[PDB]
């Protein structure tokens, strides 16, 4: 459970020039005397998280930027410190993308985002709309080909048509990210996913069709056109098939709108190798040469480099990706980012396969998507309100009517468990002798052993959160008033990481009003 020193892990995704990432480990070791391990483990952005939380795991973790202000929250990541002349060598957007609480947590390495990818032998001119691909199917399959196959298992490819007609995850207005404002089963996502469903009712389209899939379709001639980022031109190149990359297909006239990633590289909190990391990534990877050893194995897209994104700039390929990022919207990097991701690819493949309709699948992600920020609000207003004798003056916000239902049913059953118990309560406290910041933070690891050693339902979740409140007065009571929202925030993170499927089977707060309803 602990890092090497005198080494570098690196972790990358398999779809990423890995090999020309290792080319770059080698120069390295040449001048260092110090080995350079790539790896491409399956679900990396999952198993990160879980192995870096117990001071394990790899030195450097690549990913797209979205994954990286979780990684961050949860204290995973070392704060990034350039001096300015090497800032200065990568577009300021870029740095942006690896900003989370006004502390850069990654370098950045590259701009991706998705285009329309099509053979031009099979399709001279592209579609412009979504709306004509059914038409020309019909005549590509009279031929024995299909118009268009891509990745239906992953959210990230269908996002562009579910955001074209006003689909969004949360609403960017005057600068500024509303996190309580989700646009996920809006009339805009619900136009575009069920278009989606339609192409596959018609039979233009099969659900089961992943990554794989596809690109063997395209890159065998079965099928005109894919969906894909700039790391699947090298196999297309190998293919022969003479390829054109353009924009993506517009709907109800409206562009696809692809959600861009900056693919960014971020240094483990737990490595005793934070200097040689520094080290490769400014000197090594971030230079003309080994940008140039990663893109010639998979091409990277718009690069973050100044001086090397000049040179790729003139690729027509290119061009193309930036047209398509400039219609698109730069990916949040909130905690959040991953449950909303979670909650739009079951979604989208739920709606594909008929297990649920469109408006079931999306009902189900937007629930999905609200969970923490909701849960927050409840778990917060009750703690502060128990803890100081008066209750928040504030609005409610988005779903107010079920927040505020929500509080009133926490405050009868709530209070209740708190009296009945008040013996329990106080047998626990003293037991747990909490005195300040850091031993609220210590709280964590004991919530999830205990309020994850039994069964599910809502008796348990007044519980943990009564006891929330018990020891949120105790707070109050030493002068530690500055921890409650801290403790509100532990508590809301262990009951919706922990109880996420379950929660949304209940439809969440609506569920638990419905529950204690008299
Ligand atoms: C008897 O005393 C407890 C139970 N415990 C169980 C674990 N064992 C382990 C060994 O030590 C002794 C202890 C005793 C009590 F009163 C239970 C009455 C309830 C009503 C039940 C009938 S129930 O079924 O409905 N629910 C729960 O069992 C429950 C659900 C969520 C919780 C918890 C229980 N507990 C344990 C309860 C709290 C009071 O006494 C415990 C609290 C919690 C952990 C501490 C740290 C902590 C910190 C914060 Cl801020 C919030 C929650 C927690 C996490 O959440
Ligand atoms: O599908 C949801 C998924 O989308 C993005 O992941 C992309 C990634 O950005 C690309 O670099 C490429 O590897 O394809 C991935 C999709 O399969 C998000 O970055 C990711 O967090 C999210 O789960």
């Amino acid at each position: 459970g602990k890092i090497e020193e005198g080494k570098l892990v690196i972790w990358i995704n398999g779809d990423k020039g890995y090999n020309g990432l290792a080319e770059v480990g080698k120069k390295f070791e040449k001048d260092t005397g110090i080995k350079v391990t790539v790896e491409h483990p399956d679900k990396l952005e999952e198993k990160f998280p879980q192995v870096a939380a117990t001071g394990d795991g790899p030195d450097i973790i690549f990913w797209a930027h979205d994954r990286f202000g979780g990684y961050a929250q949860s204290g995973l990541l070392a704060e990034i410190t350039p001096d300015k002349a090497f800032q200065d060598k990568l577009y300021p957007f870029t740095w942006d993308a690896v900003r989370y609480n006004g502390k850069l947590i990654a370098y950045p390495i590259a701009v991706e985002a998705l285009s329309l990818i099509y053979n031009k032998d099979l399709l001279p001119n592209p579609p412009k709309t979504w709306e004509e691909i059914p038409a020309l199917d019909k005549e590509l399959k009279a031929k024995g080909k299909s118009a268009l196959m891509f990745n239906l298992q992953e959210p990230y490819f269908t996002w562009p048509l579910i955001a074209a007609d006003g689909g969004y995850a949360f609403k960017y207005e005057n600068g500024k990210y509303d996190i309580k404002d989700v646009g996920v089963d809006n009339a805009g996502a619900k136009a575009g996913l069920t278009f989606l469903v339609d192409l596959i009712k018609n039979k233009h389209m099969n659900a089961d069709t992943d990554y794989s899939i596809a690109e063997a379709a395209f890159n065998k001639g079965e099928t005109a056109m894919t969906i894909n980022g700039p790391w699947a031109w090298s196999n297309i190149d190998t293919s022969k098939v003479n390829y054109g990359v353009t924009v993506l297909p517009t709907f109800k006239g409206q562009p696809s709108k692809p959600f861009v990633g900056v693919l960014s590289a971020g240094i483990n909190a737990a490595s005793p190798n934070k200097e040689l990391a520094k080290e490769f990534l400014e000197n090594y990877l971030l230079t003309d040469e080994g940008l140039e050893a990663v893109n010639k194995d998979k091409p990277l897209g718009a690069v973050a480099l100044k001086s090397y994104e000049e040179e790729l700039a003139k690729d027509p390929r290119i061009a193309a990706t930036m047209e398509n990022a400039q219609k698109g919207e730069i990916m949040p990097n909130i905690p959040q980012m991953s449950a909303f991701w979670y909650a739009v690819r079951t979604a989208v493949i739920n709606a594909a396969s008929g297990r649920q309709t469109v408006d079931e699948a999306l009902k189900d992600a937007q629930t999905g998507s609200e969970l923490y920020r909701q849960s927050l609000e409840i778990i917060s207003r009750y703690l502060r309100e128990q803890a100081t004798g008066a209750a928040d003056t504030a609005p409610m916000g988005a779903s107010g009517a079920t927040s505020r239902k929500a509080l009133e049913t926490l405050r009868r059953v709530g209070d209740g468990v708190q009296r009945n118990h008040e013996t329990a309560f106080q047998g626990m406290l003293r037991k747990l002798d909490i005195k300040n910041e850091d031993d609220v933070k210590s709280l964590s690891r004991v919530m999830i052993h205990v309020f994850s050693d039994g069964v599910t339902n809502w008796g348990r979740i007044v519980t943990l959160i009564s006891f929330g409140a018990f020891v949120a007065k105790h707070l109050k009571t030493i002068n530690q008033e500055s921890c409650i929202e801290p403790l509100a925030e532990s508590i809301t993170d262990v009951l919706v990481r922990t109880k996420r499927d379950w929660l949304v089977k209940q439809r969440g707060w609506d569920g638990f009003v419905e529950f204690f309803h008299v």
